[PDB]
């Protein structure tokens, strides 16, 4: 499927562009609607200001949000805890998005898979491709690679029933350059049980359809849509054909 998402600071909505961010105003719950309304079935967002500050995590925005869709949505942010992912739990979302947890303390996130279930979970991991096309995993674009390939830290969570795994190509995220096709092939391949979501890179609808025949599940689209590039119900006749 395709994931239309959204980037929320303090109630306005933005993206990461390649990295700075713009301002697309701030009414978000009208723009989830439309893109439920044009046949999403997921809906992503991100919360920035919780990314920032667990303290000030947007909860009651994100409680108006997930009220105002019909389609379940996935979201992330600053989720550093356990208290953090049953908070969002409990405002309505469907599933959390964990970062740099997941990298950071694999032991007590595989302790999160057996409290909340899969389903309720989404591994979110920032890969490059090093000088010898290993995908390091890194925990964000700025900071260097953490040790680990994306294939070490998928089969690290696998015994605990990983399904959902989020992953962005760092070199492409809020590029337009379109996605990096044979990344998502061969991890898709490897592990067929794991729903992979691609993310980065989607400027134009040829850059959906170079996704089509990978394996990756779902496509992360942001900023596209934001700019006006194409519609979700285009995204989705394309993904879908």
């Amino acid at each position: 499927m395709i994931i239309p998402a959204l980037d929320l600071i303090g109630g306005t909505v933005v993206r990461v562009v390649r990295a700075r961010l713009r301002d697309y105003g701030n009414d978000p719950l009208p723009r989830l609607q439309d893109y439920a309304a044009q046949g999403a079935g997921v809906l992503h967002l991100v919360d920035l200001t919780g990314a920032k500050d667990p303290a000030k995590r947007q909860i009651p925005l994100i409680k108006t949000l997930v009220a105002g869709v019909n389609v379940p949505v996935q979201v992330g942010g600053g989720v550093r805890t356990e208290e953090d992912v049953a908070a969002l739990l409990k405002a309505g979302v469907a599933r959390v998005v964990l970062a740099s947890t997941a990298v950071k303390s694999p032991d007590v996130v595989k302790g999160w898979f057996e409290r909340f279930g899969a389903q309720a979970l989404v591994l979110a991991l920032d890969v490059r491709i090093d000088e010898h096309g290993t995908k390091q995993v890194a925990v964000s674009g700025w900071q260097e690679n953490s040790g680990v390939s994306l294939e070490q830290l998928v089969e690290t969570y696998l015994p605990v029933g990983l399904k959902h795994v989020l992953c962005t190509d760092i070199s492409r995220d809020g590029t337009l350059a379109g996605s990096d096709v044979s990344l998502y092939e061969e991890v898709c391949a490897r592990y067929p049980q794991i729903a992979f979501q691609s993310s980065g890179g989607i400027g134009d609808i040829d850059d959906i359809a170079a996704l089509r025949g990978t394996g990756v599940r779902g496509v992360i689209v942001g900023r596209a849509l934001l700019e006006g590039k194409f519609t979700v119900k285009e995204a989705i006749q394309c993904w879908q054909n």
